[PDB]
């Protein structure tokens, strides 16, 4: 059988040999700078899943120098407030890994300055609630600024000194999210809400069902259980992770493999390209929250043989090896999009994609 440990460890490798810069302690220069931080929760979360700490030196040189005011944002003051609201939000998710990770307070501290930062364009007068994605613009309040939010100040209600602020957030942001319309009548997540145009109200405004979309959120509820050990929460995300894998609902293949729905027009772009491993890591703390609360031994068992399935054929049909030489002896794995589709060439946001799967399975 496979080892999603060896995999992982093989992936971070591919990852780091054909995409890491050193001088710049970053993963491609050439790729959305959020994926970075995707890519460095993707390698966190391996450490703490796996036990071992053969990236620590590494992570910590990424966070020092990605931490710093970015020169395309320099009003933030770094500690990776961005001009975005989910760019600053992937990076804090990956600093609650990191805390999680080693129990040092600086990582947790930068989450904190994160949700402050991403607080201030959360509004009441707009929908009702929620935050905008687009800081210079604020024109969109969309699904993931407003998950990887939510999962944020959950996140702080189990961990942060202040921690019932975090939490009462938390429950009103949630609140928030499923009066909004996002949810749709199947229990999927479409990209983002509408404005109306006379009226000022807001609604769902059906844009594509995205993996990330259906994933963070379920972080985000079972952080809400660990708060306050209500099973509602997990029963919403249980609701929204059927929805995933039910092959009626288009993102789950009568193969039984998660489907990015840009994948068959083979036009998923750099973003699209890294939404998957989002999905599946948040679907393993999902499934670990649900075989917890529960004394049945098949508690989560779906999730577990559907991270399984993947992990398969991930491994099966869309792996390559980067070829040693007799002087570069570094070894790894490289990842096209399609978790069944054919393997043709790797980027950083399909490895980061990834090695997300393999940990998800750890
Ligand atoms: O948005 C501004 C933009 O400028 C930088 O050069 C890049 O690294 C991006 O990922 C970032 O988002
Ligand atoms: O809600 C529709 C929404 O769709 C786009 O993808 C966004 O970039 C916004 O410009 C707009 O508000
Ligand atoms: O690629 C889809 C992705 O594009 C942009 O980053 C935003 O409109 C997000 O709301 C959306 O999920």
């Amino acid at each position: 059988s496979l080892n999603s440990t060896g995999l992982a460890q093989a992936a971070i490798n591919g990852l780091n040999a054909r995409f890491y810069e050193s001088s710049n302690a970053r993963w491609s220069s050439d790729e959305p700078w959020w994926i970075s931080g995707v890519a460095l929760t993707m390698v966190i979360e391996y450490m703490r899943r796996s036990g071992s700490k053969e990236y620590l030196d590494q992570v910590e040189d990424v966070i020092e120098v990605q931490r710093q005011p970015l020169s395309w944002w320099p009003s933030g003051e770094g500690e990776f407030r961005a001009d975005a609201t989910d760019d600053t939000g992937w990076w804090a998710l990956a600093m609650v890994r990191m805390y999680d990770l080693t129990g040092n307070e600086d990582y947790l501290n930068i989450s904190i300055k994160d949700e402050a930062y991403m607080r201030q364009w959360w509004t009441d007068t707009e929908c009702g609630g929620g935050l905008y994605v687009d800081i210079q613009d604020l024109t969109y309040k969309n699904a993931i600024a407003n998950e990887l939010y939510l999962k944020l100040v959950a996140s702080l209600a189990n961990r942060a000194p202040n921690a019932t602020i975090y939490l009462d957030r938390a429950q009103q942001a949630w609140t928030w999210f499923l009066g909004s319309g996002m949810i749709n009548g199947v229990n999927l997540i479409n990209d983002g809400l509408a404005r109306d145009s006379n009226t000022g109200s807001c609604y769902n405004n059906r844009l594509p069902v995205w993996t990330y979309n259906q994933g963070v959120i379920l972080g985000a509820l079972v952080e809400l259980y660990h708060a306050t050990k209500d099973e509602s929460y997990l029963l919403s995300a249980q609701a929204i992770a059927d929805a995933v894998l039910s092959p009626s609902n288009g993102l789950t293949s009568s193969s039984g493999v998660l489907t990015e729905t840009c994948e068959g027009s083979d036009s998923c772009n750099q973003d699209q390209q890294v939404f998957k491993g989002v999905f599946a890591l948040n679907l393993a703390e999902l499934g670990d929250a649900v075989a917890g609360a529960s004394s049945d031994p098949d508690a989560g068992q779906d999730y577990r043989e559907y991270l399984d399935t993947n992990m398969q054929s991930m491994y099966a049909n869309d792996r390559s090896e980067i070829v040693p030489t007799l002087f570069d002896s570094s070894t790894g794995d490289l990842y096209d999009v399609s978790w069944s589709g054919p393997f043709r060439n790797a980027t950083m946001p399909k490895q980061a994609s990834a090695i997300g799967l393999y940990v998800a399975n750890i």
